[PDB]
């Protein structure tokens, strides 16, 4: 009864789980578009036909084909980000936590993951959305979309293989949340999208979008922002690649249609399989299948975007980790490793930048390199590291999204900057990495409230105010409680610049989030490289 | 009788003068050069003429036709600088010091004044050379030399006015010394040039050009070496410079002979009014008449001169002080005039870094604007102000410096570094303007042993030491008195790279001066306008 609605697209049966020591409801697979299989490879979502009879929707789905990480078999700390369900080209399904008894039209979160637009899964541990939804008695969605070749073959021009169809995938879970959660008791005029990295990245993209700007209210974008340098490509990048994929599978290249058909033919990790070897260089933190900025989905340029102010003005929540680039340097770095300290010798140091800067000539390499280096001391193995680790992060990540922060707060309404620093006391990587790209999500998402796991009693207290923080900023636009005494986390203004720590001890404020480096990469570097 | 000494060239007579609580020798104003005058005006000296009778040796010469500083008329801090004689084209002159009863063959050190190679005087106050030839028991001679058009107007190809005359005129002093040294008590084998700022880059020059290297034995360079941005131009800008002089004075600018014919008529004056109109830019550190890269005082470019080890093989004593750069923005930024101290607005800050660098573009203007501002508080006024403050230096000074001393080491039998950050206890000047361009050569020169000039006790000690390291050094190659008990001043190597600090506390050791800084300037920026 509580778990039976009636929806648009024909009736769900949901489950009761337990959280805690209560219980909730679980509507899981939900499915929101036509199976995108067959020639419907690589095209633009299709509404899911209505279905008559009663949904099962108390399974969690099928996840996305995607590729599997094998670097560490066996290892929880890798293993926790794999699939855990089976993968299949129909996995366009949506999953929906509802408090118990179902309220009256509450505040809605909708969860996009991320993984570099190539992998990720809605089913994962970590985003279960039961404590989340239970605690702060919001209706937590978690969507999915299609990653790698079958999300972001892009090939402009050809409707058969237009490009950002992922990102489409998403936006028709946002449609079908705007028709569907009044059912459920979500209140459809306030719904939060949030998302890390990518799935960061994807949120600030739907702001721009116009398309998208309508089916949300208000956007939490957690390590990641739309104008990073892994997130976007041209329609001339995208078709390169694009061709190059059916030169890696012997495909016909005369024209699209003969290559549309030829890569609609193989098994999905055929394509898999080849799909790492159409980058142009050897690169960490790049991915293969991106969106493009196509004309259609984004008008103009991202820049010409946040410069004109083409875009949803409302309020953000953002922020980043102490170390995000670590671990991407652990995988494709030489020197680290998961059961050594990770010293790196000067040669290895320069190796990395080169890695890391794949775009840059000799002038911008030796620049990055200068801005990194202790010339009184170049052959400290943890100066060097640290200083590496620091490059990827900042490149990536940090300043990416601190040059999205003053673009955006230029003409929005409301700005909150974090910066998410606890180590987490029961983790299973080397301290090396400190604050691992990733791994706020489990604060987020209430995992250190179950005592099994293992955490703190001061981590469930950091994780209760972070879900609180979140959930208020869902239903108000803003993450502090009015008439409280707990210590205010001030507004990002474009004057002050404030931002706040996210970790165990008293909240201090701070300005000028990593001011000094992101002057040179945002500012500095895209001179040099344009003039040389 | 110890007074009348039978030279080479004529005899000469001599005066009694007194140092501290005795007598000394002195030979003051003894010819070495015809008078350049008339159509000897920029064109190579001449050996003076050998004459009869008795010169009277008693007095100081001339000091040569030369800019006057009137920024702060009747202020000793500026004045002391200036010239304390007549000015005149017959300016060939050298002064000797010679202790009193005379030595047999001892050490000689020969003094060449700076300026800039547009100014200086060798008989400034502060170059009396009696107290060190008193306490240290060597033969003290300084030379002088053309500075300005007189010294420097380089028409190459021209016999007429070849260019680095003045560079000749110093070596013709050497040569004199060399052949008459001997008279006198000084070794000729056993001589040491030594000089600062435009003195120092002279010194370099000579261990550079073939046609210098017999002339000396060692060589102590202050605040100044030969590679320095102000201290050479091509023969190009000497022509464009030369032929812009005669433009100012409405010369014929048909041939090299009508321009120079046009440039002898007119009074030094005339020459001196126009000097500062032919710079290629609006600029601070920048001097119009400076010694040329022509193919016969400097047979190819200083750089390849270094790379390959085409130099004398000595050893050398040289260094820098902590605040090089002050007195020139002072005299040529405003801002520094603005304020009781000098605090400078942000805007005043990157003026200054166009004066500073008149030859960046405006990729290299940001460079170097990156590199010196704190971003996390870049309207303090003190930080724009030092931070202009160590530009000036370092690119001028300092990292000029650093790049001769590594290079020169590779090749050479012996380098000792200093850093001299003694603030004098009586120094005339503000207190934000720190250890001054030119402001340690009143230690090296024994004055802080006058009672009457109030120094402190612990700065006569200082400078007790430093004519000691500069006179042992002379005699030895080594600064060093082994068997000693002091603090051993240790040899700069190419691998690390030590150096000293020369003030009243004792004796630290450091590594890699300036490091940081260096490479930017000495290896980064020059590559980045050679890209641009
Ligand atoms: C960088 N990723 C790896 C990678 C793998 C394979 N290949 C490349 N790159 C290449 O270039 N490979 C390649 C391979 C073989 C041959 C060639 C080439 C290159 C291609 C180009 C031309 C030359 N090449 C070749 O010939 C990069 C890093 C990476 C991996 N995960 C999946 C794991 N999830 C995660 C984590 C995992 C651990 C800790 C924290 C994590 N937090 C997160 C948070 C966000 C969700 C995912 C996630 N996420 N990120
Ligand atoms: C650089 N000096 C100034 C200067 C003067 C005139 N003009 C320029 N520069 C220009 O650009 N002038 C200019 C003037 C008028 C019109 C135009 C232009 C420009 C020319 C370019 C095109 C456009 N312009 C114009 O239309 C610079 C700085 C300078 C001055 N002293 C002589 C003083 N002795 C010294 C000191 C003095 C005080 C403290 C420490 C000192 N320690 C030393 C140590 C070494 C011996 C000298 C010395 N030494 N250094
Ligand atoms: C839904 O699926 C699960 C396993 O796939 C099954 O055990 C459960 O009984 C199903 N519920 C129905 C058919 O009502
Ligand atoms: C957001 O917009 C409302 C409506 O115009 C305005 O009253 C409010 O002050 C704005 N807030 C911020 C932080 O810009
Ligand atoms: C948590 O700690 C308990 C007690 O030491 C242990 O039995 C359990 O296996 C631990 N759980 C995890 C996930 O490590
Ligand atoms: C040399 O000149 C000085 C200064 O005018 C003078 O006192 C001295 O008598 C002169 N010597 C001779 C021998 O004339
Ligand atoms: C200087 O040269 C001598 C003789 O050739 C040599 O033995 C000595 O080691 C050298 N010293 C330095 C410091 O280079
Ligand atoms: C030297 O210092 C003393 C004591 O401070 C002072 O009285 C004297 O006048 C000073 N001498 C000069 C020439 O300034
Ligand atoms: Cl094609
Ligand atoms: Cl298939
Ligand atoms: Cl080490
Ligand atoms: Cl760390
Ligand atoms: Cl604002
Ligand atoms: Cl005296
Ligand atoms: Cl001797
Ligand atoms: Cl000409
Ligand atoms: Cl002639
Ligand atoms: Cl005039
Ligand atoms: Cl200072
Ligand atoms: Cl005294
Ligand atoms: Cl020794």
């Amino acid at each position: 009864s509580e778990l039976l609605v009636n929806t648009k697209s024909g009736k769900v049966m949901g489950t009761r789980v337990p959280v805690l020591s209560s219980h909730i409801s679980a509507f899981l697979g939900i499915p929101f578009a036509e199976p995108p299989v067959g020639n419907m490879r690589f095209r633009r979502p299709e509404p899911k036909k209505p279905w008559s009879g009663v949904w099962n929707a108390s399974t969690y789905p099928n996840n996305c084909q995607q590729y599997v990480d094998e670097q560490f078999p066996g290892f929880s700390g890798s293993e926790m980000w794999n699939p855990n369900r089976e993968m299949s080209e129909d996995c366009l399904y949506l999953n929906i936590w509802v408090p118990s008894p179902r309220p009256k039209s509450t505040t809605v979160m909708v969860w996009i993951y991320g993984g570099g637009f190539y992998s990720g899964s809605s089913t994962l541990d970590v985003y279960n959305g039961k404590y989340l939804a239970y605690t702060e008695e919001v209706v937590l969605v978690s969507l999915s979309y299609r990653v790698g070749a079958f999300g972001f073959l892009a090939l402009h021009g050809s409707q058969e293989a237009p490009g950002n169809v992922g990102l489409l995938d998403q936006r028709m879970a946002l449609q079908w949340v705007h028709d569907n959660i009044q059912f459920f008791g979500g209140d459809p005029k306030t719904v939060t999208i949030f998302g890390e990295s990518a799935g960061g990245a994807s949120v600030g993209m739907h702001i721009l979008s116009p398309g998208s700007r309508d089916l949300f209210r208000r956007a939490i974008l957690q390590s990641g922002s739309p104008n990073c340098p892994w997130a976007s490509v041209s329609v001339a990048e995208g078709r390169r690649r694009a061709v190059e994929l059916g030169r890696n599978l012997n495909c016909n290249l005369n024209s699209d249609e003969e290559l549309i058909h030829c890569l609609r033919e193989k098994k999905p990790q055929e394509l898999i399989d080849v799909e790492w070897n159409v980058l142009p260089f050897d690169s960490i933190f790049r991915f293969s299948f991106v969106p493009v900025i196509d004309g259609e989905f984004f008008p103009t340029s991202l820049e010409s975007m946040l410069n004109s102010g083409n875009f949803k003005k409302t309020q953000i929540l953002l922020g980043v980790n102490k170390d995000e680039g670590s671990f991407f340097l652990l995988y494709g770095a030489p020197g680290f490793s998961k059961d050594s300290e990770s010293k790196i010798s000067r040669e290895d140091f320069m190796s990395g930048v080169k890695l890391s800067v794949p775009h840059a000539n000799d002038l911008g390499l030796d620049a990055v390199t200068l801005q990194y280096t202790d010339w009184m001391d170049d052959n400290n193995g943890i100066k060097n590291r640290d200083g590496l680790d620091d490059i990827v992060g900042d490149h990536n990540v940090i300043c990416p999204l601190m040059h999205f922060v003053n673009k955006y707060t230029k003409f929005g309404n409301g700005t909150y900057l974090y910066f998410f620093n606890h180590r987490a006391s029961n983790l299973v990587w080397p301290e090396w990495m400190g604050v691992i790209h990733g791994y706020e999500i489990e604060f987020v998402f209430g995992l250190p409230l179950v005592k099994e796991l293992n955490y703190t009693a001061e981590e469930e207290a950091l994780s209760r105010r972070i879900m609180h923080y979140w959930a208020t900023f869902a239903k108000t636009g803003n993450p502090n409680e009015p008439h409280s005494q707990e210590s205010k986390w001030p507004l990002f203004t474009t004057k002050e610049q404030k931002f706040i720590d996210l970790n165990t001890e008293p909240m201090k404020v701070h300005q000028r989030l990593r001011v000094q480096m992101c002057v040179f990469w945002n500012q500095f570097l895209p001179k040099l490289l344009n003039a040389t």
